[PDB]
C-alpha cells in the first residue's frame, strides 16, 4: 500500500488490487470492491492485474505527487502502457492516465477500456444521485424506481453525442460532499452507467475506445472533490474549466462578431417542410400509401402560411425550411441542388425570404452534411469514410435511401459550393441548420487520401459552421453536444431524454437543466411545447431553461424527433408562445446562475438568472411563475 497528500487530499493505492481511494474535507471515496479496471479485446476482457509484469513508482514532481504502475505481457500477447494517478500541488484535484506504450499487430485489438474503475456509492438513501450528461440532464437517486443502463442511453453513453452532452459526470451525497470526474480526452471516450431497478447502488465509469484501431493517445481523467455541494455548483467547476480552456464561448461574445445573434432572442419557432419524397429502399416507405411517401407543399403555401401568422399577432418568427431543395427531405444529400422547382424553384423560394423578412422575421435552411446518398448526383465512394477495418458503411434508414457517410475533411469544401450557389439567386439566409452534426458522433476516417479522427471530425463540423458566422449566417444543428459551442449559436432543441421517449416510458430520473447551468448563455434553444394528457405541460421546462418555444413543429417523420403519439392533449398556443417568448427576450443571453428542488421536492424546481429573475414551476398544479425577485 501506497499513500500520498497534498493541498488538502489524500490518495491511497494499493498495489496488488489495484484498488484505489482518495480523500479531502474528511470524505472519503473507494473504487467498487470487486470490479477491476479493464481491457476488453475482441476474444476477451482482461483485469490490469492480469498482467504477466506489473511495476510501480513512488513519484513527485513540481506539479504534484501520485504513483506510475507499468503494466506488461497479457494472456500471452505482448502489449502494455501505464497509468499516473496523482494530486495537482495547485488545486487538490486527482488525475489519472491511461498511457499507451506497445500495441504491436495486437491481435485482437483492444476493443475498450474501462478504467478508472467506478467509485463505490451503494448507499440507497433517495438524496444520494448521480449525475448524467444524457441530453438535457438527468439526476439519478441511488432509490429510483426504473433500470438505468449504458444501453439505455443514446449512443452508449458516448461523449460529443447526445448521449452525453458534455465530458462529465458526477455523484453527491446527502451530505453536501460529491466528486465530479471530467473526462479531459473525450473524442474517443464516454460514460457507462448500472444503476438496477430499485437501486441501492449507482455505478459510473469512463471507457475509452481506440482512435483509427489504436489507442494512440494518453486518456486523462480529473476528478475534483466537493464539499457544501448541489447540483448546481457542481454544474459550474465544468463551467469554469471549460472557460479556464477558453472554449466557454458566450452569446455575448458570438454577437460582438455577428450582431443578428440578439435578433433570436424572444423568437418564436416554426419547423415545418416543402418536399418528401421517400424512396422504395427507404426504411419508411409505405409500399401502399403513394401519398405517405410524396407530398409536396409550394413556396407559396409556406408564404401565406407565414403572413396568416403574423396577422393573427404571432409576433416574432424564426422559419426553418426542411425539404426546400429538388430531391426533398433527405434526398440527394450533399447535391442538394436546385430549390424544388415543383415548389416554386428559386423564384418561390426567394419571394417566400423576402415576404419574412418583410414582417421582421427570419430564416434558415434544413441542409446536410454528413448523411452521403448513393442517389446523389456526383456521389462517388472515394469520398466517402472508411471505417478503421477499411468498410466502407451502409444504410437506407431514411428517405433518400441507400448511403453511406461523407467525410468530414471534405464536408467544409460541399458547405462551401451549396452555400455560394445559393447566394447568388438572392437568397439572403439569416440563419442555417446543419442536420445531425451535433447529435452523433464524430466518424473516423480510414481513407488514405482524406484520413480522419473523430477529434479532427469535429474540428471539420466546426469549420462548417465557421464558413456560415463568417457569411454572417447563424448555425444550428440537430442538439448541442459540447464540443459545438464555440461555433454553435442555437439549435433545433436541447430536450431532456424523457422528451424523447413516449411519455408512457417510465423515466431514468429526476429532470434537471445540467447543460444550460453550464452553457445558457451559450446556445440559445427552442423546447417542445406538448402537453400530455394525464402529464406534463412541456412549456413548464421551457421556462425554468430560459429557451425560447417551438410554435409549429412539423415532424419530418412519424414518430422521429420527439413526435409525441396522441396520448398527447392545446389551443391558446400563440399567447403561450408569447408568454414563454418575452421571458427568452428577457434572460435569453445570460447566466443561468442556480437550479433548486424546492425543499427537496422533485416535482417542484426554481431556476435563478444572472438578473435575479427567478422561475418557480411546480408540477403537481402544473403551475408556473415568473418573478424578478429571485
Ligand atoms: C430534428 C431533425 O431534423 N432530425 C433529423 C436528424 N437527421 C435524420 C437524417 O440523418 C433525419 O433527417 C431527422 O429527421
Ligand atoms: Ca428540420
Ligand atoms: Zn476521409
Amino acid at each position: 500500500m501506497m499513500q500520498f497528500t497534498m493541498s488538502g487530499t489524500m490518495l491511497r493505492f494499493d498495489e496488488t488490487t489495484l484498488r484505489f481511494s482518495f480523500s479531502r474535507d474528511g470524505a472519503t471515496w473507494s473504487g467498487c470492491d470487486g470490479i477491476e479496471p479493464q481491457l476488453t479485446r475482441e476474444d476477451r476482457s482482461f483485469s490490469f492485474a492480469g498482467a504477466a509484469t506489473v511495476t510501480h513508482e513512488r513519484i513527485e514532481t513540481g506539479t504534484g505527487v501520485g504513483v506510475r504502475s507499468v503494466f506488461a505481457g497479457f494472456a500471452g500477447a505482448d502489449y502494455a502502457f501505464e497509468t499516473y494517478i496523482w494530486i495537482e500541488r495547485s488545486s487538490g484535484d486527482v488525475l489519472c492516465e491511461w498511457v499507451p506504450l506497445r500495441e504491436c499487430g495486437a491481435e485482437p485489438r483492444i476493443d475498450r477500456v474501462l478504467w478508472p474503475a467506478p467509485l463505490s456509492f451503494d448507499r440507497a438513501d433517495a438524496h444520494d444521485v448521480t449525475l448524467i450528461t444524457h441530453e438535457q440532464g438527468v439526476m439519478i437517486p441511488n432509490s429510483w424506481p426504473t433500470e438505468v443502463g449504458t444501453d439505455a442511453v443514446s449512443f452508449g453513453g458516448r461523449f460529443e453525442t447526445a448521449g452525453g452532452y458534455m465530458p462529465w459526470f458526477a455523484q453527491l451525497r446527502s451530505d453536501g460532499h460529491a466528486y465530479i470526474a471530467i473526462c479531459e480526452t473525450p473524442w474517443n471516450a464516454g460514460y457507462d452507467i448500472d444503476h438496477p431497478a430499485g437501486g441501492p447502488y449507482t455505478h459510473v465509469g469512463m471507457w475509452f475506445e481506440p482512435s483509427l484501431g489504436r489507442m494512440d493517445y494518453r486518456r486523462v481523467v480529473r476528478y475534483r472533490l466537493l464539499d457544501h455541494a448541489d447540483h448546481t455548483a457542481i454544474c459550474k467547476t465544468y463551467r469554469a474549466y471549460v472557460n479556464e480552456r477558453g472554449r466557454l464561448r458566450t452569446l455575448a461574445e458570438k454577437a460582438a462578431r455577428n450582431p443578428s445573434v440578439r435578433d433570436l432572442l424572444g423568437r418564436s419557432w416554426v419547423h415545418v417542410g416543402i418536399k418528401t419524397n421517400v424512396q422504395p429502399d427507404s426504411s419508411f416507405y409505405d409500399p401502399a400509401q403513394p401519398g405517405k411517401n410524396d407530398s409536396l407543399v409550394t413556396f407559396a403555401q409556406r408564404e401565406r402560411q407565414m403572413r396568416t401568422l403574423h396577422e393573427m399577432g404571432a409576433g416574432r418568427l424564426y422559419l426553418h425550411l426542411d425539404g426546400w431543395a429538388q430531391p426533398g427531405y433527405d434526398n440527394g444529400h450533399p447535391d442538394y441542388l436546385p430549390a424544388c422547382r415543383e415548389a416554386g424553384g428559386w423564384k418561390g423560394m426567394k419571394s417566400l425570404i423576402d415576404a419574412c423578412h418583410e414582417q421582421g422575421d427570419l430564416f434558415g435552411t434544413h441542409d446536410q452534411y454528413r448523411d452521403y446518398y448513393f442517389a446523389a448526383r456526383t456521389f462517388d465512394p472515394r469520398n466517402a469514410i472508411r471505417l478503421a477495418d477499411g468498410t466502407m458503411p451502409e444504410h437506407a434508414m431514411w428517405a433518400g435511401g441507400r448511403q453511406t457517410y461523407l467525410c468530414a475533411e471534405l464536408a467544409p469544401d460541399y458547405v462551401r459550393r451549396n452555400f455560394s450557389e445559393i447566394a447568388t439567386h438572392g437568397i439572403v439566409l439569416d440563419c442555417a441548420y446543419l442536420d445531425v452534426f451535433t447529435c452523433n458522433e464524430g466518424d473516423e476516417c480510414s481513407h488514405p487520401e482524406h484520413r480522419m479522427t473523430r477529434r479532427e471530425c469535429y474540428e471539420r463540423r466546426a469549420e462548417c459552421f465557421e464558413y456560415l458566422l463568417a457569411h454572417g449566417i447563424l448555425t444550428s444543428s440537430e442538439e448541442v453536444s459540447d464540443w459545438a459551442v464555440p461555433s454553435l449559436v442555437f439549435c433545433h432543441y436541447a430536450p431532456y431524454d424523457f422528451q424523447m421517449r413516449s411519455p408512457d416510458a417510465p423515466r431514468h430520473g429526476i429532470p434537471v437543466p445540467l447543460y444550460n447551468l453550464v452553457y445558457h448563455d451559450c446556445v440559445i434553444q427552442p423546447w417542445m411545447m406538448d402537453r400530455v394528457a394525464g402529464g406534463d405541460d412541456y412549456m413548464l421546462y421551457a421556462l425554468l431553461n430560459g429557451g425560447a418555444p417551438y410554435l409549429i413543429r412539423d415532424a419530418a417523420y412519424a414518430g422521429m424527433d420527439g413526435d409525441m403519439n396522441a396520448a398527447l392533449r392545446t389551443e391558446n398556443d400563440i399567447e403561450r408562445c408569447a408568454v414563454v417568448a418575452g421571458l427568452h427576450r428577457r434572460v435569453g443571453m445570460q447566466e443561468l446562475v442556480r437550479h433548486d428542488l424546492v425543499g427537496g421536492d422533485p416535482l417542484v424546481q426554481r431556476s435563478v438568472f444572472a438578473d435575479g429573475t427567478a422561475v418557480t414551476c411546480d408540477f403537481h398544479a402544473q403551475t408556473y411563475e415568473v418573478a424578478a425577485n429571485g
